[PDB]
């Protein structure tokens, strides 16, 4: 008897390292709506 | 007679191992999601 | 004239004692499922 | 006959135990969203 | 003739009365998850 | 038969019993903003 | 012939009897959220 | 001649006797899945 | 010849009767569901 | 055959019934809000 | 030779029927929920 | 010679209409079960 | 087929008639402001 | 020799035909689903 | 063979029929909020 | 269906009621501003 | 649809009915002043 | 498909009517403050 | 069935209750702001 | 031999056809909902 | 295969077509306040 | 796309248009104030 | 509902009240200036 | 063997198609109300 | 002796061959179904 | 349920307290200015 | 993939346009305000 | 004897070869929302 | 069951503490503006 | 005697042996499955 | 195994390309606001 | 990233550079007042 | 059994600890408006 | 597992950096109008 | 947990720094205008 549930380990992993990608470049895009919402809000004052 | 229903005993337990790794190393993905998601709403929010 | 249908008993009662084990065993693979699935619908929660 | 469903009892348990795990650490990052609200709200105020 | 189907009654019995366990229990982990939502709510309201 | 939903009732309390603290603890600080609106204006004021 | 599904009748009562329990129970805490967002928004208003 | 098929007659009729309970029994235990999965319902509604 | 399938036409009817209070027994807990449902967004709506 | 979804008629009723309650008495404390906001305008007007 | 799928039909229209009524009396809560959220709107305006 | 196998043509035909009558009825109560799945989706539904 | 959504119509149109209430009643206190005003402004003036 | 399987082309075609009368009208229902589920959409939105 | 999805077609289209409804006499009600805005803004101007 | 907002009609006009208060009072502090300087004026004068 | 700015017709107009008041009675003491300054000139001349 | 913004177009129209008046008969009163302002000036003059 | 929404009653009760404390105890800071300036304008004119 | 599964590529055919007549008209519903969304934020916004 | 999104790029279309209506008849509304302050202005100032 | 922003070069065009009314007419009024004043002071002088 | 505008009617009384005080006061100092000018004015007559 | 999932690259890529249609068109209408508030705050403004 | 099973060589094959028709064929349909479900999910997003 | 808005009344009492403490020391220095006012006008006279 | 995200670099460039334009016909009226005032103070002071 | 389960090795995989292409060629498509998203959230932003 | 809201206790109250912070040093800035305010009242005065 | 069921421990040996194949492969395509789905999920998040 | 999400880093590079376009451009038109208010308050001035 | 806010630095300079103008030719005809009051006081002077 | 929940409890804490970065780093940022809108409200006033 | 908010604490930096351009260049636009004011007063006064 | 808001207390500072700059330098030019009063005075004294 077995069952190699070896390359699940492997295979998930790639799913976590991919979500960190979309992670990370997914917030790259939120900083750029935020700064830009903190100069519209200094000239607005001002 | 007889019958040796020992090698299931065993068996099903690699069965029940191999869901605990299938069973973490799925969670471990769900966190990405998770805290890419805090984080995400951190930015947004201010 | 006879027949010992006692082999039977016994034999059979070891029928169930193994089904006893298999019964049990498997159970425990279906809570590995369902908790880990509690658990996976509380990240995805918040 | 039988069937012991006492490893479920247990089992489950820990289910509950991980989510309050989850349930709470969770809530922990909801506090800093929370506050650092409520601060960047009184600097924009005044 | 005959054929005592009492075994039965008692088996089956034990059935539902494992039911109500894991019927239970289970239901003690969705209420942590419940509360845990609310709470989340709050925090992330005011 | 049953179903003993009394661990409900009990768990949920404590729901309420905490978004009361948070509801309170959480007006607390739109008092601080809210007196110090009030100081603010009258400073400027005169 | 015959088949006593009176049981049911009965145990599905439960069923919607506990659904109260936590239909009403889960309302008493969006009360909490509720008029804690109406106080809430008092005091920020003035 | 002859051939005394009433010994079938009720020996038969046990046999629908005991379906019966077995019939019953049976179900009494798949209203324990039906309720106890709309208290689940409920609980993860709301 | 023959064959009786008399006692078949009553005991299916039977059948459908109690599927309809099975049937309408099981809805009558989805509209607790259901109310219990608008309830809970009216109120997290103002 | 049938299907007695009269009891849904009714219980849906009700469900509309409390919403006028929630619907209503939620406003009423948006006069509080509103009139107490007409007159925080008057004073600080002159 | 045949099969009468006339109570069929039959049978269903009856499911589209009370579909109907489930399907309006369902908006008739949806408008409450609506207006009372003009309503809502309107005062925290002015 | 002979053999008047014509009691057979008669005998079987009466096969044939019990089985319409089992194969009928049967459905009647498939009936219930789809239309009651229908509704119970459309409340769930809304 | 059909779907009533005459009871919105209706309604509907009550959510209108109110907020020409709240809309009218609403303005009739930005009026007393007004003219107070330029009372105010009168007296101060000369 | 011979067999006439020719009163099967026939009763499989009156098969088909049912399944045409289920798999419309069973449709049916689905679309009261479908538009009813627009709607409730509509509503919610604005 | 076939499928008549011709009163899905029809069906449907009374679908999108009542959302132009409630579609349009929604927005009849965003312009009373909408004028009673703009007189709200002219009386407090001057 | 309905919503009273018969409970607005009131309490907008108590609104009303109090700015008159605070409308009249507040003009009756600017009268001894304005006589108080006819008179400062008169002395000055001659 | 409408908006009955007719209340603001007639409250407008009282707001200048008062000012010609004010702005009246305002006058009839800047002739105090006036003439009794003539006077003071005339006796102080010769 | 549509969308009838006619009822926009009228009603907004009205909006602007209405501030025709507020923006005229607020002007009324501008006057009686200046020309009552000049008269001041004038017998304060000489 | 049912749905107490009577905890609701009393509940949003206390949510005016409140308002009007904050409501009232707000206005008191706002005539210290008011009569601190009739008084300074009173000064800063002779 | 042989098995003409000829009828299949056709009639799986006709399956995909409705689903686009299914899949398209479904859409039509959803830019009712969309456009009705710009507008009424139109509306809501100035 | 297929998709028809041209009901779309039309539907879509109409939306912008009426938010020029809405953002140009909204604007026609800003500038009667807008001159209607010059004008306020002027007066006030000599 | 598109915004008719031609509304306003006219509409502001007539608030320049009235600002001279008041403007020209206002003046008119501070030379009777001026002559009348060169008078007074010629008398006083011899 | 409510609004106790009582502790303005009061409030405000001391504000008029206290510039009688400075309105009082202030003209003391006004005829010092007064008198000590008609002296002023005899001594240097002859 | 085989399976010719090229149908399928095809197809997903209309899918992807279509939604730079609604994704794009979608946006031409988040511009209209862009630019009109530009306009309706520079209107507001002076 | 002999047993030519050379007729079932070729007549599974078509077997296969069939079902990549039904396998190819009945995918086809789940692709439709798929990106008609990407697009209905692009429009209900923006 | 409750909601304890006691540290409210406390908080904004201070509120008040302070702005009593702005309020009476902001006078303090009005009447620097006045008196050095009247003096400077006392000795600019004779 | 792609967005044409070039409709909105023109749609936005008119909302600067339509701004100038605004922004310009403003300042026109303020002009008329200014030199009126130079003039008003040139007569008042000989 | 035998059994060659290597055509199986194979056709699976194949199996996981078209599901990275649906996999792949799917994710392509959640890309085109997801950024229509970011762009939407920065039009409606500012 | 549990759930720790005390690192909430905790937590918000720093976010009052950190707001004393802002609320205070707030004000430090508007007394120099206050003072500053007196001083250049006082010199241009005299 | 005898019988050699020696050929059967092997030949069956080799049953396990493939389904170990056909078992792990078989998983290997669950993966593709799981993993493109976190990443659906991911995407589709934020 | 693998799974490309390549396509992602690029296709979301570009959502940022985008978001630049429109957070600048976004400020160009929040410019043109404010120095059109410097000078509105420049004239106002003197 | 990045955020072009170099159109500002310029813009902002014809803010000022525009003020100077403003600035300059305002004092321009502040002379012509002043001047012309030298004059007027030399003439009443001898 | 078990489930390690333990790369949650660390994973969590990372997603805490970054959104103090970003509710810091904010801040840093909304202190810049704060103060820079001191100053401006410095030189606007003397 | 990991989340690089590092692109952050950079991207908000430029900012702050943003911010101090718009909030000095801004200033040096009040200076302006403050200086303009110094002088307008000095030719005023003599 | 925590929250830097030193950062403030530091940058606030400063804040008052400048105003003090401004407050001072403000005054130094109140000066000139006051002597250059005082001996425009003397002059036209004698």
């Amino acid at each position: 008897g077995v069952i190699d549930t070896s390359a699940v380990e492997s295979a998930i992993t790639d799913g976590q390292g991919d979500m960190k990608a979309i992670g990370g470049y997914i917030v790259g895009a939120l900083v750029i709506l935020a700064v830009a919402g903190l100069i519209y809000s200094m000239l607005r004052k001002a």
